[PDB]
């Protein structure tokens, strides 16, 4: 193959590079020197390991295309990624649209995706709400309120607000109760086709541990709820829910075509399913997500339509190969 | 193949029709027109899609046998299903025995299956109980009581019962505490053989979301616990528990032979495992259940005995093929 | 093959014997007569079934090597296992080091594994602690304390301690809050190589059921929290956590070489992942664990490096075969 497939050594690089190997590509992992054994010894999936954060020159010399790891932006920064000379699989423009609260909200609104209602004024609260003090640090100080009077009492106790003037830039959001559900999609630019690749339930600490603690013992302590990502658990959905989940993906993709020059490759809608069978989305991740790591040997969904194991990583590699084969590599790269 | 395999477009039709294709059958999905893309585009498993609830005439013309979807009865009604001219995989008689509370209880009692003890008179309560007001609407108003005195105090508060005369037709049931466990079986009439196909943990809203909510925050709200089915999570059992789980299935099948003209094909016992390693069953589903949808590529149990991926859907198709091959199709149909 | 592979009929014998068959070995299951159908009919993986707890003479005549089942020691006793004339896969010396609290603590300390801090004197408590009354019977009477004053008040109420003299031999341990995570390793003596085989989340009753109970209903009852093993749920870790998890395994193995004549074959570190991404280990199981039973058809980790399904059971069988092939069987047996 002409191009080599390269990725940052974290998040889902094992899955991506394995998928790349399975499709006949030579592979490059780049990142921290202490995780080199992971990709070259314990799981030999990288033909080359470069011990640098972003070795632009070596990658250009190796004819690499970079497959954006889920934490690629977080380790390198949005500005550095946007100015990459090394070709990037997917649309670099989506990065600002998925990480900026307001752009993201507009994307989802245009895609007709059910999201939590935002309250600008505390006196407008008619249903239970979650309030998030700025600057939000992974659920730090988050509390619930049921009505305006309840809000102001808690604003006094937890924030020291005694006059309404003094309420300083916060977030008030409809509290949506449901089970976490993370659908994994892939949009093929080559085939102009959306797929559902897999679904997972993200596994988080300490939030998924507290359910093991008796109510009595929880109440004796002032506990700090946290949402650190630890791992991923495979799930399937109830079958009659798939169509709206897939249509949600179509609309997200369609809206991106009009807003940002398009969306292709892997993405995920992160939300909850309510008791009324509503899919409410908290975030879009316009990138591969760690939940896809379960499905190195395919998913209950890919085995519905392929005769072989297809991970999201392999699907990316298939897309790149197919683009080369049809002389349209440049169309899937930015 | 002579017959085509047909199913209602919901619940587990993807799995069933894929399994049918893998065994050399042509496939028919019938149902709502808006889910047609699911079975013909996103997961191309249906050769024919009929946009009708029950197109009896088209199905007879296509030489279809219907594989009962798990929600086939709920969408069509028991009377319509019972009077089908189109051949039905399995025993149509089991439908009343699994949905009527009293017939179901008799089935399980005859099969020697541990079930929750039912209390007819509130004054007989010696261990903690769950009380279910009629007509039961998915856990609406369900509460706990520990003794007769506790029951009557709560009967006053939550139901307005001030005289024992006024207690109007309710359900009082031993409260059984355990982890949800859903074994999936298949009984082959052709081979006169029971298999364990797979096991899952059904994923429900809002019940599986509340564990993520701190006790303190739960207490500020009067919350409504619900059990809407959202998806399914794969599990395996502790190995020493398999024998009693399998024997439970044998006894269920054996009792059906005496009570209703037999049970064959897929079924599931829905219950909990207590800390004392007791399997307590709340319901029998004498049909394929959605938990089997995880195992399109086989399960940790089928790979113990087959050299290829066997879903419950594929197993059904294998049964039908084997019946045709041995000239006994009529024995597995009603 | 010369040797046959034998195991006690429980815990993970299905997985082990299937793996043995897949690698060309004849198989022996021995144990209770009532579980014989499980290994010979429902999942035909045993060529021979001996209806005895430890039929030493028959096993020697059949040229068997025993693969230690996870509950092999619990059903037979450590002394009986230590004196086995039948060859045992792995190092029999590890058995005392993993089951004796003090030896285990030394092993983990030498391996540089983060464990919960132990408090000898209640007056040293500076962070929340869990206190375990002797003799510990699966979490019976376990309670929390936050400081010395809090401890003594609870020591009075729950244990009747009114004078500090009277405090009779108990356990006080740093309370570590995190999500349960069970990495499965395999160390090959033949290849002098550590692998990560799979990861699971053990499924326990009633602890994993209480999260489904509303805080309000939990408080009305004096509930007994239990940790009976029921099953296993597959997970994958966040990728950036794998290196420290694998290095933990290397250090455990390395420390065993110096302390007990080495560790080879399957083992597991049982612990939790905290919100700060710390892996805290409660126990080492220097044996195959039931969580590996999910991965009869491989795991998201084995499909990263093999072209075929590799369970821990199959991996054991591969090790034994490879030892025979390289004339070093005696090196992997004790
Ligand atoms: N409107 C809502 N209703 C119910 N639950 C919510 C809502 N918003 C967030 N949550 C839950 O609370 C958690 C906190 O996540 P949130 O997005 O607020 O911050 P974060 O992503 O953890 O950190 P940061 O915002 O700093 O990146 C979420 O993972 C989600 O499970
Ligand atoms: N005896 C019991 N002990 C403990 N938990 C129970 C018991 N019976 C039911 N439950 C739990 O409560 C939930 C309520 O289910 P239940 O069968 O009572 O109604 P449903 O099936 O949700 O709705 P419907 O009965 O209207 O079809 C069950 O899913 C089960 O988890
Ligand atoms: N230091 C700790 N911090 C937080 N949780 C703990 C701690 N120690 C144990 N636990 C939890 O409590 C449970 C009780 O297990 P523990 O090891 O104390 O006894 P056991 O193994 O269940 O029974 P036995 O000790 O009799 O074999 C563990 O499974 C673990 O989940
Ligand atoms: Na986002
Ligand atoms: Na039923
Ligand atoms: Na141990």
């Amino acid at each position: 193959m002409k191009v080599r497939i390269a990725t940052y050594a974290s998040h889902s690089a094992l899955q991506i590079l394995k998928g790349a190997k399975d499709e006949g590509f030579e592979t490059i992992a780049f990142g921290s020197s202490k995780v080199k054994p992971l990709y070259t010894k314990y799981f030999p999936v990288a033909d080359y390991f470069i011990e640098e954060k972003y070795p632009e020159e070596e990658l250009l010399n190796l004819n690499a295309v970079v497959v954006p790891t889920g934490s690629f932006v977080a380790h390198l920064g949005i500005e550095l990624v946007e100015n990459m000379k090394v070709p990037y699989f997917g649309n670099k423009r989506v990065l600002r649209w998925e990480s900026d609260r307001n752009l993201e909200r507009k994307w989802l609104k245009k895609a007709g995706i059910r999201v939590p209602e935002v309250y600008e004024d505390p006196d407008d609260i008619e249903k239970p709400v979650i309030v998030k003090p700025h600057g939000a640090k992974g659920g730090k100080g988050y509390f619930l309120a049921k009505d305006p009077e309840d809000f102001w009492r808690k604003a006094e106790k937890f924030l020291g607000i005694k006059r309404k003037e003094d309420l300083k830039n916060i977030q008030i959001q409809e509290y949506v109760l449901g089970v976490p559900v993370y659908p994994h999609y892939f949009y093929s630019k080559v085939r102009e086709e959306l797929e559902l690749m897999s679904i997972d339930r993200r596994y988080e600490s300490n939030v998924d541990a507290i359910g093991r603690i008796p109510a009595k013992d929880q109440l004796e302590f002032d506990m700090d709820i946290t949402y650190t990502v630890i791992g991923n658990i495979p799930i399937v959905l109830r079958e009659s829910l798939l169509m709206d989940v897939i249509e949600a993906g179509e609309r997200v993709v369609k809206a991106a075509e009009e807003l940002m020059g398009g969306l292709w490759g892997p993405f995920c809608l992160e939300g909850v399913f309510t008791p009324d069978l509503e899919f409410v989305v908290f975030e879009i991740s316009a990138r591969i997500v760690a939940g896809t790591n379960i499905f190195v040997n395919g998913s209950p969904y890919t085995w519905l339509r392929y005769d072989r194991p297809v991970s999201t990583g392999r699907r990316i590699a298939m897309e790149i190969r197919e683009a080369i084969e049809n002389d349209m590599l440049e169309k899937v790269l930015t």
